[PDB]
């Protein structure tokens, strides 16, 4: 698996496994890091294309302004999120 | 052939998609407008034209949508 | 004289004469159509209130669609560019 | 000196003394005209994080670049 | 150390240690300039959801690389230590 959070050109952050070939970024499993509360900030995991069951997603890499590593807490809550556990 | 294209904007828009050069031709196009109830309204409200064509590199995504929606489109 | 709508790239919508020549747009007598109600009526007001210039020049990579307007529109920005 | 307007693809509408060497420009003294409700327009400094004289920005990240009403010249002027 | 404010496309001011190989722009230890209200600066991590030291964007991702003024940078630089 290679989890990473895009952040995408419409200010979005998505987190999937990824896979760059050609210029495109293939995405299986994506999710947007929706945060929110003064108090502390919950992030929440919902589905990035609710109007489709594709298991795969292809975007351009132009259509992408960061690709980055996540933090633990948030890997783990993922997997969670997307997988069978310990 | 149809699709839901998330474009650049923002937006949701379901149609007859065909990708000829690097341009999408769009017939029959929607945006979706969820509130859930998803409310399909035509995408260009301002023309007549039954084809509509953008640059691929004004959508983000392209993907086929869920069997309700299409259903629901189809019956638009 | 050709009349147009351009969904420009920053999400107006713009009424105007085009001509494409290059890989640009030069544009006439250009307004913002702004919708809005409280039946939705459409408000034709100039796109570019902070010149004087009769042709406006975009490249065509800021435009999403060009599409001909229906005929109540026409009407319309004929008689505001009177 | 070459005053004109820019509209960039941010939304913004720049005014400032525009060269244009390469396929950039180059900005000095720009002012970002903000609107508000006869309509009022303000100019106020477009970067203000910074004391740098001369901007450059790539041409793709502008819609227009379009010569100002004499009134906002003058008011342009004034400021500077 | 090359401290720089880059406005981004999507509309957000950066404030980091900036180098330009290849075309495209590394930085380290990336801040958001949040403004609010007397003009009032707060920073703010960039990347809040990932523990890498150096974060890459496309050039064609910035509108404008622009050197802070020294109050921002005093502030910047005692906010990375």
């Amino acid at each position: 698996k290679n989890i990473k959070i895009m952040r995408l050109v419409t200010g979005e952050d998505i987190i999937g496994n990824i896979s760059e070939s050609q210029g495109l970024i293939t995405i299986k499993k994506a999710f947007v890091i929706i945060p929110m509360q003064g108090k502390p900030v919950q992030l929440v995991l919902s589905p990035w294309q609710p109007y489709t069951d594709d298991k795969e997603i292809v975007i351009d890499d132009s259509k992408v302004i960061t690709i980055t590593s996540p933090k633990d807490d948030i890997i783990k809550s993922y997997e969670s999120h997307t997988s069978e556990i310990i």
